[PDB]
């Protein structure tokens, strides 16, 4: 539960 998933996909 992080938004680093979100960051990622961002990436």
């Amino acid at each position: 539960l992080k938004k680093l998933w979100r960051f990622l996909k961002k990436l």
